[PDB]
């Protein structure tokens, strides 16, 4: 079986991330016997000691000599930590000099949480271990293949990570989406840059062969909780009583008393005959509303929404007796995922990670393919989300009609024309009854004030600084000014102009920082996901993300990492859109592209540009202006969340 | 260096269409060495013999026996005929029984015009070499590959047949760019039909390494037409002259009298103005308007789009002296063809036919990949238009303004309610001065004149029946009626209900059709190009093609075929919005999407329904009403052209 794989890659170094198992394992073992020096890197020594046994016997079999100089290993590698990356390189070219094969494999499955339960350092730790660690080996290898004429970034994406002009949701799953789908992103925008010497693509197998019971369970108190968090946000829209007095109904913890209350709010009553008509009636969730877990994670949400409750407030909650939920919900609710993805194959057959890297390995030998994202598995029925639509007019007399008298929230600081412009088409033209300009410094606010003095006057124009505490700084708006209806997020920093890549002989010290390549995330991508997060929570009716602006004199450079994020963050926007549809969240999140692939389609005289900032307005109105609420049935409801449009 | 492919297809019979040379016969080398027996099939015998010649001497030298047993031909091959085709099977499972590998990569260039100046007959031919040869050999080889329980079809498309929500505009181009869309959308839609027994997957290289001075000589011949074109077309539109007249102006075939004539309109000073400056001295080009060949080609355009002129109104026209184009002007426009070319490559380097093929072997043995398009080169920069946007409202009351007054067709039969809706729209909201309701039958002009009975008792609705000559219709309409302004094109016929794969132990009587699917074609493609072409000739101020209607209830076998018409229509719409852009045109021609990808999207009940309906009105004015000229700057015009929305 390896007769067409021995010689294949004989000369060449790989160095494998993630190499002591999965497909990482099986790519180092494959590269090895097609001829290889390969280092596996991975955190637990003694799975790596394994694969090394594994591999260097299989070496000796097929007739290699001086097999432990072939396959060499790097134990205690969290390629989350940059010095635990910068060992690896310093340990890989000692063994081997220079890497021709960077397999950028390692990754974790992250929070598997939904958005609005999702600690935001859990976040950020997805994208350094993920995404981060990927350019980070790449800036450190890259420069020594650009001087031997050649090598190879291979970033292991999934799936799930989308593809070229399509996002795909991927929900409870938000952190690994954006990781993997900045994994291919950066082979495309990198690969102009990094050619002719250097190839990078991405390979995104679907599901691949490699508890059950305990994930169901998980999915069915996550339901639960889901279920109570949307009937006391809708219930508190609309009761004089706080959000403190609705959590008191839910106390005695009795499903039909609950139904049975005439004075308990509509959403709260619907919901406990829900509770009823769907409960298995041995499971205690038919008759109990919830458990000491469930109130814990509910009363998170509810305290990160900014809602007044005290912390004990749960603490005399009667315990449902087990079962909770029975086997049988458990058994039928596995059965459902399992069933769900054997569903989505073509093939009707789980490929193998050995069939994967097989595959794989044989792709490695093309040199005619950088900037592409190689499908190893695939044949999957899945939802798709297209991005990238141009051509879209206002929203509907009723939308805009819902605008009026409302509570406005714009968050930015560098694009003081967009914001100008967006608060005076909501205050002068749609009858908003004010405006909360969320900045980043005080310079921001003094620049915005002086721009919208008559607003701010007349009390129309509130300013807050926000620096890089943008959910204290939400807070004191929902205190003082009260929750937002209409949200606009707009990047607070813009995109930096250093190089992407260094002269063939020179050592790249002004080449994009592994330090700057975080700091691009931080500002371009965890800043959106920290306000959805935040609005979600805060009960906002719409939030719009934007990405940074590209202009007919951006630099070459800012039009790549332009087009990185606003790939990056479509993976975002579809897996949230999808998440909050499904949870029957109120809240339409959508995405505005002030990126443009190609300088030539941008403005390029006053009247274009005239004409770009009024489309800029009418996409924001499109994508903010609520839903009257009739209107938002299963079919426009879909329609109206999760999309992104280019300006 | 065929060491890693030795054996890797041993015991495999594959079928390679367009097997005597480039990739084709490639990969019927690189198959051969690997084990597989192949039937190379072609048109040229002599070639043929040339390539099993040298193909049985390489595999006698590295060792296999009975080589003439190995490599079989069928001369004489025209793919676009069903005959040949039925034939080659015979030929193919006489000498090797069961087909494993369907590598269906024969193709044409096809009639290298604009839509403008394409033979319908030409399309057709393109349509019949390149796609529904792909079906019509699949049809008779996957029955057997069902019933051996595997097999595999690859069809060898382009990066220029798109990918996945995204068309690749294609100028001069656009029956081999459908014809390749149409091979990525056959395995897309047909894979999980052929699962699990049978994989299909498209192959898309970018360009290969495989008269250029004639070449750019025709670009330059073309761009003259063009130029004088869109000014005829224009001037006629605001000036009192017939077209007759207006022709007469360029007869005396003098560049700087027609600049100097005051009396002559400025569309046509200004252009002759433009071929003074941008002339070189030295080309006939730059004193004299055109040459007999231009003149001929361009009273072909004038007469196919219905304005009156006597055949030999250029029989006296002074012929301008060699050159007309200078080699100056022929190779610079050589060099950026090439050069053009060679800038769309990030490794900078053209891949060989070899290369191509070699990844293309290598793919083969994947058993975990279908309904894909593998990359086997890539890496290009090119223009690419994302498709299947969902989130539009209505056009700027500026553009609807222009609707007032105006003359509009509408062409079907099948979507009645959409058409009395329009018709409605039109004329009650927007003030249309008339509808020309435009059907194929006499029963589809009597429910139409049902359905708008007020319009049509008040001399608003006037019904032509078009049958099979929808051009002559339309001319019946330009006559009559007066040319139109805004067009909508829905499809004559409904989508066919039959299965498109049999039993595994039937002889599959009742699927599909090789006949069946050409008339899919034909119904659902070639109408759309044939519209849109007459109407382009006819100075139709702007167009929108729409795809079949998919509902909740459509067959799984209606969505397969309507997501396989969706997908290659919009590789139309993207290269004419491109052409028509590109040569100064006014028409905008953008596409609306009845079809969805999942019943689940569909509305579910009559609210949704009533959505749905509006939002389609909505699409089709988005589309559909003109830019007040001023608007249509570079920036403006290239948004509201070649683009696709999905209701």
């Amino acid at each position: 079986w390896a007769e067409s794989l021995i010689g294949l890659h004989l000369g060449k170094v790989a160095l494998i991330t993630g190499g002591s198992a999965g497909i990482g394992g099986q790519i180092g073992r494959l590269l090895a016997l097609s001829g290889a020096r390969v280092m596996l890197a991975a955190r637990d020594r003694h799975k790596l000691e394994q694969m090394q046994a594994m591999i260097q016997s299989e070496l000796a079999e097929v007739g290699y000599t001086d097999v432990e100089d072939r396959v060499h290993i790097a134990p205690g590698c969290d390629v989350s930590s940059e010095a635990q990356l910068a060992d690896l390189v310093e340990r890989t070219l000692s063994a081997f000099g220079t890497v021709d094969y960077l397999i950028n494999n390692a990754g974790i499955a992250g929070v598997e949480e939904m958005v609005i339960d999702m600690p935001v350092e859990g976040w950020r730790h997805t994208l350094f271990a993920n995404l981060i660690s990927n350019y980070s080996l790449m800036r450190k290898l890259a420069p020594l293949m650009k001087k031997q004429g050649s090598g190879y970034i291979l970033n292991v994406s999934s799936y799930f990570g989308g593809e070229k002009d399509a996002a795909i949701p991927y929900p409870n799953r938000a952190d690994y989406a954006v990781s993997k789908a900045g994994q291919r992103a950066m082979a495309e925008v990198f690969a102009r840059f990094l050619g002719p010497e250097i190839q990078i693509n991405a390979i995104a197998p679907g599901p691949v062969e490699g508890l059950f019971a305990r994930r169901a369970r998980l999915i069915l108190e996550n339901k639960r909780l889901n279920e109570l968090h949307a009937a006391l946000i809708a219930a508190a829209r609309t009761d004089e009583r706080s959000m403190h007095e609705l959590v008191e109904l839910l106390l005695p913890n009795d499903v039909a008393a609950l139904e049975q209350n005439p004075a308990a709010p509509t959403a709260l009553r619907e919901l406990a005959r829900r509770f009823r008509s769907e409960g298995d009636p041995a499971a205690s969730s038919s008759s109990a509303l919830l458990n000491r877990s469930i109130a814990a994670k509910l009363l998170a949400r509810l305290h990160n929404g900014g809602y007044v409750l005290p912390a004990d407030i749960f603490a005399n909650l009667p315990n449902p007796p087990d079962p909770f939920f029975t086997r049988a919900q458990i058994d039928r609710e596995a059965r459902k995922v399992r069933d769900g993805i054997m569903g989505m194959l073509y093939l009707q057959r789980m490929p193998t990670e050995f069939d994967v890297a097989m595959a794989t390995v044989y792709y490695l030998a093309d040199r005619n393919v950088s900037g592409e994202t190689f499908h190893p598995s695939g044949g999957l029925r899945y939802e798709r989300t297209p991005t990238g639509g141009e051509l879209f007019g206002l929203p509907s007399p009723e939308r805009l009609a819902e605008l009026v008298g409302s509570t406005v929230y714009l968050i930015g600081e560098h694009l003081t024309e967009h914001l100008n412009l967006l608060a005076r088409a909501y205050l002068e033209r749609y009858g908003a009854r004010q405006v909360v300009m969320i900045v980043e410094t005080e310079t921001g606010a003094e620049t915005m004030r002086r721009l919208l003095h008559d607003h701010v006057e007349a009390g129309r124009l509130m300013t807050i600084v926000a620096g890089d505490q943008i959910e204290a700084a939400i807070d004191q708006a929902i205190t003082r000014y009260g929750r937002p209806g209409p949200v606009v997020c707009t990047p607070f920093r813009p995109l930096p102009t250093v190089p992407l890549v260094g002269r063939k002989d020179s050592d790249w010290s002004t080449v994009l920082s592994e330090a700057e390549f975080a700091e691009l995330c931080e500002h371009q991508l965890t800043h959106h996901f920290r306000v959805a997060r935040k609005i979600a929570l805060s009960d906002g009716a719409s939030l719009a993300l934007v990405t940074p602006e590209t202009t007919a004199t951006s630099t070459t450079e800012q039009f790549a990492l332009a087009n990185f994020i606003k790939t990056t963050l479509h993976a975002f926007t579809a897996t949230i859109g999808v998440e909050s549809e499904r949870t029957a969240q109120r809240i339409l999140i959508n995405q505005v592209d002030l990126t443009r692939r190609a300088r030539a389609e941008e403005p390029r005289d006053p009247h274009e540009r005239q004409q770009e900032l009024e489309r800029f307005i009418e996409a924001v109105l499109l994508v903010t202006a609520p839903l009257p609420p009739e209107a938002d049935t299963r079919y426009a409801g879909r329609i109206h969340r999760g999309r992104a449009i280019t300006v």
